[PDB]
């Protein structure tokens, strides 16, 4: 059916020196170059190193954007055996955890995300060097199997544009109704020196630690790793359901460069057509675009082509110059290939959250072959407020939302572009769920075991501190932990009317205090038998309803922590609180690897 | 936008013991089991063989569905160097040639297929064992680059359903208008014994040479190779353009099985939802489906599940029993994994062309665990006429077109289903292009060199003989060779008013006769200079128009064969002939392989 607005309601990712998107924002805001030496536990670069570029079976760099804990996984969480974990491509392992985390971020469980089970999974991937082989389909299908998703489930390979292609497919599936919700994202890990040898034989890499996006002395990209997922849902339903919305996807396009002067040479005419078509589908005039996340790989051939393509697309709508900021996350984290698009989308969503534009690195001296004064763009150099632009169209002048475009181009010529707009809510703050000591909140936390649960409490305390959460967040925090976290075997529950009270009790738990007022601990594993026989009947589900109404929280929580299933939604007879981002499950960091 | 009817206008494929779809039909019609011994030039099966199923680093079969000439390619045709051909996965090489052939089959050149260049390329693939690595994106992107296609270009991996997934994406791209035409298909080649070792470790293969689809003694599939492509175009425009139409895609669906009892266990409830959703999208009542091309891999677990899923989907519309024929091409050629869907589609299109149902092999004794009398289906045992069914719906009784469904299921649970209906043309046979000795036809043939051109003539003579073409085909044959073949360097041209005359002159050419009446030979390579300077001006394009009108064919052909570009469409002032299938370019069969 027709293009319609899609909300991004959930987000997770792991990028070089950024184990979550909060850390990623800090790297971006601070202008950090997140490139490091090839870790010895991947391979010894000295064994393959030669300064001669293009030499065979060698490499001429010692650098990359590497994520931490690439080989770690929590297979027991998923009832996967250690042997099966060893045989799984880490791309599959890490995407599974990040996708699970993105759903928790959204504030849903796998069950409640979509009651019909029509959840689509779309993942971009392009390198398959793990010793058990390229098995791309399983990166998508493992997620769909474990979480009982029955929408489309697909791995797509358009080389470096793959995760932005994946988003395009996810959107087309939502438009046609084959998905009601979708997980979209991508992954790229560097698991074998042949990865670098291939790129070095084609002289695609920089020798340095700088991906010089639109900068002087451009000499190829720094290779990088990344894994990311977003949760997509039609905007109208996300608003109706009280979801938290990072941004609105207005439209997307995919195309290819066709015949250029040689295979893998990019085509500025085709890039221009792509962007123009994405803007048309989004019903967005180019003069209202105020940030552009470029592909921006820092090659001498590609960067000028990219600016030429964008300028030509924008000039269909406007001749105005240097009104739109331009940047590329690759300047920070390198080029993470099939995950580059999802990393760029993540950067846009973080800029939108903070209404700030971050530096694009290594372009203090601009590419001397690009005259930006003849273009719509200024390559962003410093942290700055992202302003809503005032634009005269149709001889009407108005302030527009923050709108960004993002491009991702694959080496073989497959291109994608997505238009993302800030979500501006309607100002409805009845706040009839005000959390006070007279109307306290119920905080529930659970994990597969006590070690993980302990880590959950630590991360929650830290998150509260880091983001300066207070009493006004208690309602949404408790709701999200109630309905947006799977209730696992090891449980605690806390009643609190203020944040300080919650912090006090949780800190007391972390400090080992055996008895804490209004804090209940227990395990499901113990009372499985009596559970089975009483919850079948609504007779008891009605009894819970009365306990909640009467406010017998101590009773409900003393039962909940032993395994009594409670439909926390019944707690909210009038209205509903909103879902918010909170820390996600702290998967065990256990190493698994195979043998070639 | 909305689902609308899509024509299949072009077709090509290579399958075990079937180097083209004409041969494939002969294997299907004759009930041939196309399975062979693992060729020694792939590997020596004795080196790895052990009768113990599930043993590691071994295999317990000596069989597969192998195509001929898997390592052959004509890189010079595409201006690819021998070294680059060696480094290309043969999956990429063979898909490139089959896709090129499918466009020739349709009767288009890469230029005229779609003047806007918005040709999408969608290809399914799932194994990447060639020594230079899994590079799936290039299977699609090489085609888009060489033929200047600028629509979406993507490799999709949903494991064994991948080529039917690819078709679904192609359709969704045509509906949304991101493609105006599309190439869709898939490929699977078996290039390394590890391919068999993996499948044997999972005990997925039969020990035998029989894929026993819905048959007794089912014990796994026979692994197979395949490569196929179809050309897709909106039906209304295919009719308007005079294309030849194999069938009408009415609708498709993709979904996933979700959580089953173990990873890769198929879900009959999800298969049923898939098929029901495909029929709903196609606006097809299940009682009007009269052939079903099943996934049909011949496993004891999967075959009963598949029939259960189909029965449940069909029972939403009808309780009638055993009205629909059921079969699987895997019974003939084995399971060619990511190419299985395109092989099954090809079988449906051949059955439609001949209005015949072919045997499904190795089910003379049916699976004793499937009671087909409780289902819509009868597993087809013998060659039979495919009858248009008479069906009472809405208390109205009518004869319906031949309609088939096809399923393809991937091991990880990604499913697809497509509904294909016979194309029934409106009876318009003005035949104002009647080819006579008074109104003779112009036959043009060309190739990169004389050896290839000689092969073109032989194959055309043979095709005329094989398909009993005669005078009534001359108009469409000449038109297709005029506008549906790239005019290459080595050319011949023939004027003929009857088929016998054409056969006579072409046979004389093959026999070495230096001088033949009304047959012109020449090369472009020779007269490049004078060509450049005269054709620029329409002044001369107008002069051609008069020569054609005046009928100076000898003059035009004597010039054409030396390189003069002629717009053969101007030959047809009133009306237009139709495009027809004729043999496609006989690519050089040169071997290329790398070193691991």
């Amino acid at each position: 059916s027709v293009v319609r607005d899609v909300a991004i309601i959930g987000l997770s990712g792991r990028y070089p020196q950024a184990k979550n998107v909060d850390e990623f924002w800090n790297r971006l805001k601070e202008g950090k170059n997140c490139i490091s030496e090839i870790p010895k536990d991947r391979w010894d670069w000295q064994s393959f190193f030669d300064e001669e570029k293009g030499k065979k079976e060698s490499m001429y760099t010692k650098w990359g954007g590497f994520i931490d804990d690439m080989d770690k996984f929590d297979p027991l969480f998923f009832q996967i055996s250690p042997k099966e974990a060893e045989e799984m491509d880490p791309q599959e392992r890490l995407f599974l955890q990040e996708a699970y985390a993105s759903i928790e971020d959204a504030g849903y469980t796998p069950t409640t995300l979509c009651e019909s089970r029509k959840v689509g999974v779309f993942v971009g991937v392009m390198n398959g060097n793990y010793p058990t082989g390229a098995t791309y389909w399983s990166i998508a299908n493992r997620l769909s199997y474990l979480l009982n998703f029955q929408g489309p489930s697909v791995a797509v390979d358009t080389a470096c544009s793959a995760s932005l292609t994946a988003i395009h497919f996810a959107l087309e599936s939502l438009y046609s109704g084959t998905s009601e919700c979708a997980i979209a994202g991508g992954v790229n890990l560097i698991v074998d020196p042949v990865h670098y040898m291939k790129l070095s034989a084609l002289t695609m890499l920089s020798p340095s630690n700088q991906c010089k996006s639109f900068g002087d002395q451009a000499d190829g990209f720094v290779d990088g790793e990344g894994v990311g997922a977003i949760v997509l849902k039609p905007l109208d339903k996300a608003i109706a359901d009280g979801d938290h919305i990072y941004g609105v996807i207005k439209g997307s396009m995919m195309n290819a460069g066709g015949k250029t002067n040689g295979y893998t040479v990019p085509n500025p005419q085709a890039q221009a057509q792509l962007v123009a078509d994405a803007l048309q589908r989004a019903n967005v005039h180019a003069r209202t675009v105020s940030y552009l996340e470029a592909h921006g790989t820092g090659t001498e051939l590609g960067d000028p082509i990219e600016v030429a393509g964008l300028t030509r697309a924008f000039e269909k709508d406007t001749q105005d110059k240097q009104f739109c900021a331009l940047g590329s996350a690759k300047s920070n984290i390198g080029h993470c290939e099939s995950a580059a698009g999802i990393a760029g989308v993540t950067k846009i969503l973080l800029q939108l959250k903070h209404a700030q534009l971050v530096p694009s690195l290594h372009s203090r001296t601009l590419n001397p072959n690009i005259d930006f004064t003849k273009t719509p763009f200024v390559v962003q150099q410093e942290l700055a407020e992202w302003r809503r632009p005032i634009v005269e169209i149709n001889g009407t002048t108005n302030e527009y939302p923050r709108i960004a475009g993002i491009s991702s181009f694959g080496a073989g010529g497959s291109n994608a572009h997505v238009i993302i707009e800030e979500y501006i809510p309607e100002e409805q703050k009845q706040s009839s769920l005000k959390i006070t000591p007279q109307n306290p909140a119920i905080f529930v936390l659970s994990a597969k075991n006590a070690e993980r649960l302990y880590e959950i409490v630590q991360q929650l305390l830290a998150f509260i501190q880091e983001h300066s959460l207070s009493d006004e967040h208690l309602a949404d925090m408790a709701y999200t932990l109630q309905v947006g976290r799977v209730a696992m075997e090891e449980r605690i529950a806390v009643i609190a009317g203020t944040m300080k009270e919650l912090q006090q009790k949780l800190t007391a738990y972390v400090k080992g205090q055996e008895h804490i007022a209004d804090l209940y601990r227990g395990q499901v594993n113990r009372n499985q038998e009596m559970l089975d026989i009483l919850t079948s009947d609504d007779e008891l589900e009605e009894t819970i309803a009365r306990w909640m109404e009467r406010g017998k929280y101590s009773k409900l929580l003393d039962l909940w922590v032993k395994g009594l299933s409670i439909d926390w939604n019944k707690l909210y007879q009038e209205e509903q609180p909103g879902r918010i981002s909170l820390p996600t499950y702290p998967f065990a960091k256990e190493s698994y690897w195979t043998h070639a």
